[PDB]
């Protein structure tokens, strides 16, 4: 509604805000930065051994 | 919707924007400045003589 959020107004969010990275509410600004746990490289078989 | 109508700003508009000063559309920010013709002191009897 302000609109001045997306040009020079970068946002950084934790993994809680991102939540499920598969689904995006379409209101998330492009270029959103999020800190998330390694769900891609750290596969389930690797964690069980650890 | 942006919300930045006026908080420490000032909006200057001509007499066209003000229009009829009796009615305000309730969206005009407080502190609006208009350059209106003298309808108060310059009464109609004075205008006819001039």
């Amino acid at each position: 509604s302000v609109g001045l959020t997306g040009y020079g107004y970068t946002w950084i969010v934790p993994s809680l805000v991102a939540g499920d990275t598969d689904t995006v509410p379409a209101e998330f600004p492009t270029g959103l930065i999020s800190v998330s746990y390694d769900e891609w490289d750290y596969g389930l078989p690797a964690r069980v051994r650890d």
